């Protein structure tokens, strides 16, 4: 946890919105309620105009009507100012310019009152063309996707935000609305001041088919981005698995293990005492240890994997298993990803170099000299597995 405020958003939260506004002197009030869930970066709000008719289009109000509900990924959690200002909350102020038309100025307080997150807003519009897209109610009822750009304002102990909303017009044109935003802590407690990043925002406007009153149902999905997480061998591994249909493979293996005698025999051999001698002797090698530690320090849980290691079938025996898995793997692609990571990943190249090191090859040579290992290979060659070919293929990668 990177802040105390952050812990308030783990679950679903009640939301309340109140707005008072005046646009070209048309005065109105709106109230809304719903729930945010910041884990998923979702929120759901319903609004009603309590004064009678809304003098401006619902879509123009969307941005005005709780960014503390964005989903920040774990690597970005030190960059979330919004949750960090909670519960005391923050002031969010904006100027919104509608191209070729009037502008909105807004001031909102966002903060908890009890268990509820409350957004109270005052809004003033001016200089609107009476025949324009806004007063003329020419906007389609819908919303688009936008990136919301955040940067720290140190002087103000807060953030500066800007973005451009695209409002679709009924004649197929687009009405731009340039947003300039600042957010300020209400409380005197410490807050996170983020590096430059953005919120990816998606929204959808709908109705309650039952609701008779003019209303807007608003659905928002918001996720922070624009800052790369630190990378290591985990991330490289995940990338190879990504290329691999692991579900199919795990199933095929499961099947052979169930219905095939030879596959079961080889598994029995894995708990065999001859095989035990092999594991034991390798585990005894200091250079094997160093290699494991190396993997550990670079993001791999290695020891965890090894110590913790204990009908689609188209084929028969070990070769049947090997062939079925192979038919599945994208060899050319994996091989490409492998070549690429030697270029683009430092950790992966160190890993490669580590394996090619004299230290490591001596682990390999120790193994090659175990007659119990040499016997294991012969046990396979006689079951039809071409080990020598497979062995050469691997030598050739390195
Ligand atoms: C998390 C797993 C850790 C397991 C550690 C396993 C210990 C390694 C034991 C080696 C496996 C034996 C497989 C035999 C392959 C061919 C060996 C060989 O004679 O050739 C080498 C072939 O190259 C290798 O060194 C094989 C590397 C084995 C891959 C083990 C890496 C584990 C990856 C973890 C991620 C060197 O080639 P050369 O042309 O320079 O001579
Ligand atoms: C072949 C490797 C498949 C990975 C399954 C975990
Ligand atoms: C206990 C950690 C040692 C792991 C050694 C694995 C040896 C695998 C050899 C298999 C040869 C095909
Ligand atoms: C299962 C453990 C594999 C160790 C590396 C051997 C590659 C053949
Ligand atoms: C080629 C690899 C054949 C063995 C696949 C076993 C996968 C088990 C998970
Ligand atoms: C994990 C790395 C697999 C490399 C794939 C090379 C295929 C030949
Ligand atoms: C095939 C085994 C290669 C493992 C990848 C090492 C880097
Ligand atoms: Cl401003
Ligand atoms: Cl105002």
């Amino acid at each position: 946890h990177m802040s105390k405020g952050e812990e308030l958003f783990t679950g679903v939260v009640p939301i309340l919105v109140e707005l008072d506004g005046d646009v070209n002197g048309h005065k109105f009030s709106v109230s809304g309620e719903g729930e945010g869930d910041a884990t998923y970066g979702k929120l759901t709000l319903k609004f009603i105009c309590t004064t009678g008719k809304l003098p401006v289009p619902w879509p123009t109000l969307v941005t005005t009507f709780v960014q503390c509900f964005a989903r920040y990924p774990d690597h970005m959690k030190q960059h979330d100012f919004f949750k960090s200002a909670m519960p005391e909350g923050y002031v969010q102020e904006r100027t919104i310019f509608f191209k070729d038309d009037g502008n909105y100025k807004t001031r909102a307080e966002v903060k908890f009152e009890g268990d509820t997150l409350v957004n109270r807003i005052e809004l003033k519009g001016i200089d609107f063309k009476e025949d324009g897209n806004i007063l003329g109610h020419k906007l389609e009822y819908n919303y688009n996707s936008h990136n919301v750009y955040i940067m720290a304002d140190k002087q103000k102990n807060g953030i500066k935000v800007n973005f451009k909303i695209r409002h679709n017009i009924e004649d197929g044109s687009v009405q731009l609305a340039d947003h300039y935003q600042q957010n300020t802590p209400i409380g005197d407690g410490p807050v996170l001041l983020p590096d430059n990043h953005y919120l990816s925002t998606q929204s959808a406007l709908s109705k309650d088919p039952n609701e008779k009153r003019d209303h807007m149902v608003l659905l928002e999905f918001v996720t922070a981005a624009g800052i790369a997480a630190a990378r290591n061998l985990q991330d490289d591994l995940q990338d190879f698995l990504a290329l691999i249909p692991v579900d199919q493979i795990i199933a095929i293996a499961t099947d052979y293990l169930a219905n095939d005698a030879e596959v079961q025999a080889a598994v029995a051999y894995l708990q065999s005492d001859e095989f035990e001698t092999i594991v034991v002797a390798l585990d005894a090698l200091p250079e094997l240890q160093n290699f494991l530690n190396f993997l550990e320090a670079n993001g791999l849980n290695a020891i965890d994997f090894l110590n913790g290691i204990h009908h689609i079938r188209r084929g028969v025996g070990i070769t049947g298993l090997i062939d079925d898995v192979l038919a599945i793997l994208p060899i050319e692609d994996l091989k490409a990803l492998f070549n690429e990571k030697l270029e683009t990943s430092p950790d992966f190249l160190a890993l490669y170099n580590a394996i090619r090191s004299p230290e490591f090859q001596s682990i390999v040579q120790t193994l090659n000299a175990m007659p119990e290992y040499q016997n294991l290979l012969q046990k396979l060659r006689e079951k039809g597995v071409d080990v020598d070919k497979i062995i050469e293929l691997i030598r050739a990668l390195f």
